[PDB]
């Protein structure tokens, strides 16, 4: 159905990146008539995992989602995704800071577009970072590893989690701090954790701070304060993203919106 060919697979020797799971390399897979440039992601609980998270890329289909090409069982386990050659936004913003306002709104407007889907979809993505936006071109975005998403139940509208994991807590809403409970809503927090990574060139949210100081500082209702630069009506949407409250806190539909016709406003003063 999905399983590769390991014979038509070549890998690449240096890693693109890496973490608990193994390693994430460049590849080659010999398609119908084309080579196509793949990403490869290499490893008893990382398979299911592994397995997991290829059952949910298998499912998804929108152009600002990385798409899988297939699983394969060699040297060790292998999911084989599309290649995004620029990589990842954090590390790319950090290493282009000419990069204009209009291309961070039109990037962060296509995961916005890409989330919105994924909320029609009922999946939760729960790692929604600029470190997984990963670009095509300098003008495309595609949301990327799904390690830890979930596709919700037909009777609820989140997932509540067992056990707290090893978890990225500067992106996650209250809700999933306290009740564990992770919605659209919360990917929605997260979006606005990702937007003000954007428009900061990649640089750490609540740097020098360790999770409790984050979790007392949105109790007394704090928030990050608005990036050098950072257009005040996206500053305003970071902040309307950061709701406490998950009922009051807008959806991707709502976020969507105001991002292409904020987007379609600087598009139209450019040409001014
Ligand atoms: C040029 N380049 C492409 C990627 C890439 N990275 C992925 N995961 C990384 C895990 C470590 C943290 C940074 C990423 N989140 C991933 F899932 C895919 C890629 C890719 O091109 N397609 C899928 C990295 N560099």
């Amino acid at each position: 159905e999905v399983y590769l060919d390991r014979k038509l697979l070549t890998l690449e020797d240096k890693e693109l990146g890496s973490g608990n799971f193994g390693t994430v390399k460049k590849g080659y897979y010999q398609m119908k008539k084309v080579v196509k440039t793949v990403a490869v992601k290499i490893l008893p609980a990382l398979k299911d995992e592994l397995l997991a998270e290829a059952n949910v890329m298998q499912q998804l289909d929108n152009p600002y989602i990385v798409r899988m090409i297939g699983i394969c069982e060699a040297e060790s386990w292998m999911l084989v995704m599309e290649m995004a050659e620029l990589g990842p936004l954090n590390k790319y913003l950090q290493q282009n800071r000419h990069v204009k306002d209009k291309n961070i709104i039109e990037l962060v407007h296509q995961v916005s577009m890409g989330m919105k889907y994924l909320e029609e979809s009922n999946f939760v993505h729960r790692d929604l970072a600029a470190r997984n936006v990963l670009l095509v071109t300098q003008h495309y975005a595609k949301i990327s590893d799904f390690g830890l998403s979930k596709a919700l139940r037909a009777d609820e509208n989140y997932y509540k989690a067992q056990t707290h994991g090893k978890w990225p807590v500067k992106w996650y809403a209250p809700e999933c701090i306290n009740y564990y409970k992770f919605s659209s809503k919360s990917d929605v927090w997260s979006f606005g954790v990702l937007m003000w990574e954007a428009f900061s060139y990649g640089q750490k949210p609540y740097r020098g701070m360790k999770g409790s100081e984050v979790t007392a500082m949105l109790e007394k209702g704090e928030r990050m304060g608005c990036p050098a630069g950072c257009p005040r009506e996206m500053y305003d949407l970071m902040n309307l993203c950061w709701t406490y409250d998950v009922e009051n806190r807008p959806g991707f539909a709502a976020v969507e919106l105001r991002l292409r016709n904020y987007y379609y406003d600087v598009v139209n003063h450019h040409h001014h």
